[PDB]
C-alpha cells in the first residue's frame, strides 16, 4: 500500500506530465497522494496561469463576508455577515489597513501560533464564492475553467446524460480569513490555485479517519449535532491542532504560496486560514474513482446547506433514496 501514514505528498510535474490533466491525477493516485486528503503541486517552471495580475482591480466583489466567530480559541464557529460591496481594490486596501494587515512574524509557525491564539477576538472580511476565472484563454495545461465536468464524468461512467454546469470560483483573502472543516459537495475533488499573494495554510484528515473527526465535531458542538446528522456540511465549525493532537485526531498541515495547486481527495476533510491579501481559484472536478465516493456521502437536508443547481442531478442519481428529503433541505 502507497504512502500508508498518509502524509501530504508534494509533485513536480514537467511540463511534459503536465499536458494531460486525468492522466496526472490518476498518476498521484497511483502513489499514493489520496491517502493523505490533501496534495500539493508545483507547476513546471515553464508554465503560467496568465502574463500579470495588474488589471484585477475593477473585479467586484459583490457580497463581502465578516466572518464573526463564537466559541473558544481552540474550538468555534464562525457566521457571515453579509457586507456591502467593493471591487477587488477597494478590497486589498482594507487587507492592508492597520485593522486587518498581518501582524509582524518570524515565520509561518509563529503566525499559525499567533492565528490559533487570535483568530476569535476579529472578524476579517472574505470575499469568497466569486463565480469566476484569472487564467489566460491561451493557457492550455491545467486551467481550472477549462476541465471536462463532472456531468460528462457522470455520463461517462455512469451512461446518464444529466443537466447543470461546473465552472470555478474566485476568493479573495485578507489575514485570518478562515475555511471550515468541511468535505466538497457530494464529497468531489477540488483543485485550487493560489494566483497571487500571501499564502494559505491548510489542515486536513486522511479519508480513511474522516469519521473520527465527525465524531469529535458531534461532541464539540452538541447542539448544532442535534439540529442535524451532516452539520459539517454548513461549513463553519472550526477545530485547532491541539484540539485535535489531544483528541487523537490524525492529521497533516501544509502551507500553499502564490504559484501552487493544492487537490483534495474525496471525503478528505479540510480547514485553513489565510496569511494576508491573497486572491486563489477553485473548481470541484470528479475521476471514475469518486463515483462510490458520491454514492455514500453525506448530506445536509435540516436546510442549512443550501446548495448549487447542479447538486441535484448527483443525488438524483446516484442517491435516489435519499432525493425526496435532500431536496425538501433545498426548498
Ligand atoms: O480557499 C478557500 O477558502 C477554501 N477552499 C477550499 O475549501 C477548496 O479549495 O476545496
Ligand atoms: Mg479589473
Ligand atoms: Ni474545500
Ligand atoms: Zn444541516
Amino acid at each position: 500500500a502507497q504512502n500508508p501514514n498518509c502524509n501530504i505528498m508534494i509533485f513536480h510535474p514537467t511540463k511534459e506530465e503536465f499536458n494531460d490533466f486525468d492522466k496526472y491525477i490518476a498518476y498521484m493516485e497511483s502513489q499514493g497522494a489520496h491517502r493523505a486528503g490533501l496534495a500539493k503541486i508545483i507547476p513546471p517552471k515553464e508554465w503560467k496561469a496568465r502574463e500579470t495580475y495588474d488589471n484585477i482591480s475593477e473585479i467586484l466583489i459583490a457580497t463581502p463576508l465578516q466572518q464573526v466567530a463564537s466559541g473558544r480559541a481552540g474550538v468555534f464557529t464562525q457566521y457571515h455577515k453579509k457586507k456591502k460591496a467593493m471591487t477587488v481594490g477597494e478590497y486589498r486596501h482594507l487587507a492592508n489597513s492597520k485593522k486587518y494587515q498581518t501582524p509582524p512574524h518570524q515565520n509561518f509557525e509563529d503566525l499559525e501560533r499567533k492565528y490559533w491564539k487570535n483568530r476569535i477576538y476579529n472578524s476579517p472580511i472574505y470575499g469568497a464564492d466569486i463565480s469566476g476565472s484569472l487564467f489566460d484563454e491561451n493557457t492550455k495545461q491545467w486551467n481550472l475553467g477549462h476541465l471536462g465536468t463532472i456531468q460528462d464524468l457522470l455520463e461517462k461512467e455512469c451512461g446518464v446524460v444529466i443537466e447543470g454546469v461546473n465552472t470555478p470560483y474566485l476568493y479573495f483573502g485578507m489575514w485570518k480569513t478562515t475555511f471550515a472543516w468541511h468535505t466538497e459537495d457530494m464529497d468531489l475533488y477540488s483543485i485550487n490555485y493560489l494566483h497571487l499573494g500571501e499564502p494559505k495554510t491548510w489542515y486536513v484528515v486522511p479519508p480513511e479517519h474522516g469519521q473520527r473527526l465527525e465524531r469529535l465535531a458531534r461532541e464539540l458542538f452538541p447542539g448544532s449535532s442535534r439540529g442535524c446528522g451532516a452539520f459539517l456540511r454548513h461549513k463553519v465549525a472550526l477545530i485547532s491542532p491541539t484540539v485535535l493532537k489531544e483528541n487523537g485526531i490524525p492529521f497533516n498541515r501544509i502551507t500553499q504560496e502564490a504559484g501552487e495547486f493544492m487537490v483534495t481527495f474525496p471525503y478528505g476533510y479540510h480547514a485553513g486560514f489565510n496569511h494576508g491579501f491573497n486572491c486563489a481559484e477553485a473548481i470541484n472536478f470528479a475521476t471514475p474513482r469518486w463515483i462510490d465516493y458520491g454514492k455514500m456521502a453525506s448530506q445536509c437536508s435540516c436546510g442549512e446547506a443550501r446548495v448549487t443547481f447542479s447538486m441535484d442531478a448527483f443525488v438524483r442519481i446516484l442517491q435516489p433514496e435519499r432525493y425526496d428529503l435532500w431536496k425538501r433541505g433545498q426548498d
